[PDB]
């Protein structure tokens, strides 16, 4: 019974993962979610506020929603995984709340072995469901996992082929029906509503937070997330960065809370376009971020909400005010994250019944 | 929409600021309150206590009702400060349940320019509401806050004059009808009552606490209290201390916590008389405080509680069995907050209806 | 009012000490002991999955429990500890949920004075009680703490004499009627039930977890216990170890939390046969764990759940592939924790009403 994991020789394309440890998520995880990011947004940050507007309570931050459904693969994925390295076609379906259990169930839709033989990327679509099978996150990720045995043959390979931008006519059924003219902009701390945004905008978050060793521990653990490399300061000592990995999604809700600082009302999440772990963050790094419009959707069937589409790239030990990005072939060498997604926010403040 | 904050010189006197995120505050926050300070007051730790004595559950810490209604602000007034200085006219008129929603409002009531025209003093009365209005917490308090540009000039400077003490009469109506003859002594972890107590007492606490980075910045995010001295160890290089500076409510909380070595059945504040960050506290360094009675003060209208005005000291690696204090035109050199406050007692034990 | 606290020289045989704080445990804790250990067991994880199988919600873990009761008793018992050494004739009575206040009394029913007089072993047994009085948690421990002078005489000493093994036949009813049927395998992470155990087996746990000064800290806390050596930087350097010493209980915590790896389904602990602190953790040490079947009782009454006699040993900086144990008259110098316990396990899947 001793299990060392699944390593990379392991995965079979095709083969559906029905993960383990399905995760009740209460205000307890809403507070150290908190504390761990620091996210400011008013929605989530008060339950007044959330009902005033049209939700029945205060949802859940749609990354405290995706950190535990990725979590819940981590044991069966990425439990050897060296890093996890992008994503795609994310979808937030439904909006959760404290009290709802969340499980999470894998397929395995693509392999690459690299080039040393020490390694594979392998891809997965992993879809999170309530306590009632209701679909309430998808997304396809792809990480860098472990082989046991370097020696051994990869029987098939396949490098999926994946939309490189959701669309946000799907994402119309997500957020309940809202009440815009409720929206008290300075409880939610912007002006700045769906048609305040101009296509082209680019935003310094201008904030800095330093990561200690504990907060990325404590933080993947509360996502029961498990990949050897976060926590073993021995084993790690023996991969090439010597030294224990942040959670790459521990930087994506650190760029989403800096991020508060121009677009506090992109209130809550609809999908995720592409997302890349460009560099890896380690304790004592220096976190900040810069974000960017791409698109200005409104939505099919409603005028309470549109749709932001959001580039937000964040960087270690570097300021954000020149918006680092490409250099050459690759990225700026501070570049940490590159991430593409949909965000939800108010449009006209006409007081309707 | 890349904004730095407001500085010095963007302070108007008599300006209100209205202030974002409220914060519904869940038995989470009780919970990561009481891991981050370790406070063993049971009117607040045991709901089965609380009842019994005459609250209708366990109500929130003051203090943790204090570093959110405090939080709120920081965006706004001290989002670019080097340190908070003091507080006086401190009330906590209305004690706080988990699931209530906290809003914060401050009114500019003083300004002074440093020598250096490189920073500023700013004095604000700020004001904390439940979901409906009704205010909680009210106080003032002053934080040293840098100009943007030291070449622009000071409009209209006025540091306010503030009484150094509050006045127990007022205090009166805050806490419920409670029967001291419930509260259980053995529980609540002392015999002494209002009447055990004797103006001119002096209470070393003896025990103390080493705060590790990752503690400070966990608590002061979960107040979602932004002041980036605390969380930016590459921008404090160029601040005269040259790394992170703890929250100073971070010595208060964790003072109160050491005070109930001696002062365990003064269970809830009721107001804040004078405060004084005296100097700052670094990671690694060690906490130690005692305590003083000043007044003790019957409350008209009521003979379940008594109200005792306290002193308590902290310094930084120095016990406290000598009492330091003064040492010629200023403190000690371990001082690190002079703090003057009124919290509750119960009276007699004769059982009523 | 100033109290260092008690002293060995303190302790009388044959006293009851009926500790302070009692304690609310809340999903506050629940999260915050989830982020703590990183614990998987699905009971405890999934309100969803607790209820279906014969639950009313899912219970505190039982550790959780545990650190809670213990943490009430070290005020009065080992605030002036140096490290607690053992545990016997332990018994989970009750499971624990949210909203329960739990409170400790402790007998003094050993006291053994150490060659160099400096010190005492302390013996009590704890017993911890829901808010009506009904006991949930008993157990025998022996902590190492410090005489006041030296020179002072001990009265009366006595090593008490302690069953190494709890009775099977008393822990059964302590569980509510579950229904091993509507347990589901995929959902708890192992298809592994009572039958499928063999007396004798080995089980190394494969996965470390590096424990920083911050983690211990804010868990010790998060169960009121005091103990100065957990926390104090400055007073610790006059100590043999000269730095902070770890929770003991942190250990139990984790080695449980990494026994998921192999013993899923021992979902909740039932009793505690013996527990012996064998060597102390410091801040950046990395624990492993192994772990035994000794025993498989079926339980008296009951055909859903038998029990497993386990014993779990972990180490610092060594893996357990090799099942480190004894080496000569003692241990393998990298043993911290040997623990002796029974836990509960589903039997048959046969569906019933």
């Amino acid at each position: 019974k001793t299990n060392p994991g699944r390593f990379f020789e392991d995965f079979r394309l095709g083969e559906t993962i029905r993960h383990a440890t399905p995760r009740t998520v209460t205000t307890g995880d809403v507070a150290l979610y908190t504390a761990l990011y620091g996210p400011r947004f008013t929605v989530q940050s008060s339950d007044a506020f959330a009902k005033t507007i049209g939700y029945p309570a205060s949802p859940l931050d749609d990354l405290l929603t995706f950190h535990v459904v990725f979590g819940k693969t981590v044991p069966d994925v990425s439990l050897n995984a060296l890093a996890n390295l992008g994503y795609a076609e994310g979808g937030f379906h439904r909006p959760v709340y404290p009290g709802e259990t969340l499980s999470t169930v894998s397929e395995v839709i693509g392999l690459k072995e690299s080039s040393n033989r020490q390694t594979g990327v392998v891809y997965v679509r992993s879809t999170g469901s309530d306590a009632s099978g209701r679909t309430v996150l998808s997304y396809c990720r792809w990480v860098l996992v472990r082989k046991r045995d370097p020696e051994a043959k990869i029987a098939e390979e396949h490098v999926p082929q994946l939309a490189k931008v959701v669309n946000p006519a799907d994402l119309a059924h997500a957020l309940p029906p809202l009440d815009p003219a409720a929206y008290d902009n300075a409880l939610a701390g912007s002006p700045h509503r769906f048609a305040d945004y101009a296509v082209g905008e680019k935003i310094d978050h201008v904030d800095g937070m330093t990561v200690e060793e504990a907060e990325h521990q404590i933080a993947t653990r509360l996502f029961q997330n498990t990949a050897k490399v976060h926590f073993d300061a021995v084993a790690t000592k023996e991969t090439k960065f010597g030294k224990r990995l942040i959670y790459g999604g521990h930087v994506i809700s650190l760029a989403r809370a800096l991020s508060f600082n121009g677009l506090a009302n992109a209130f809550a999440i609809g999908g995720i376009n592409a997302g890349r772990h460009v560099a890896p963050l380690f304790a004592g790094d220096t976190v900040y971020a810069w974000s960017e419009v791409l698109e200005t959707a409104e939505l099919p069937g409603r005028s309470d909400i549109g749709a932001l589409r959001l580039r937000t790239v964040a960087t270690k030990n570097q300021a954000c005010g020149a918006y680092p990005d490409k250099q050459g072939e690759g990225y700026d060498p501070s570049v940490i994250l590159d991430l593409d997604y949909w965000a939800f926010i108010p449009r006209l403040e006409h007081h309707h019944h």
